[PDB]
């Protein structure tokens, strides 16, 4: 899909860590997304969480950050 809601993630498959909201709606949203949140426990724990991200960025999926 063009676009999904997801941990966004780096070009190793490591979520992005957060303390602040803010810190995630920013990152998201500079990278495409509508907004985002600090997720402090979640299907990956901590990670910023973007909602409905371009799929030219990566995001997490399974497997290991490396």
């Amino acid at each position: 899909n063009s676009v999904r809601d997801a941990y966004i993630a780096d070009s190793h498959n490591c979520v992005y860590e957060c303390a602040r909201n803010e810190y995630c709606n920013d990152l998201c949203t500079k990278n495409g997304a509508k907004s985002g949140y600090c997720q402090w426990v979640g299907k990956y724990g901590n990670g910023c969480w973007c909602i409905e991200l371009p799929d030219n960025v990566p995001i997490k999926g399974p497997g290991k950050c490396h």
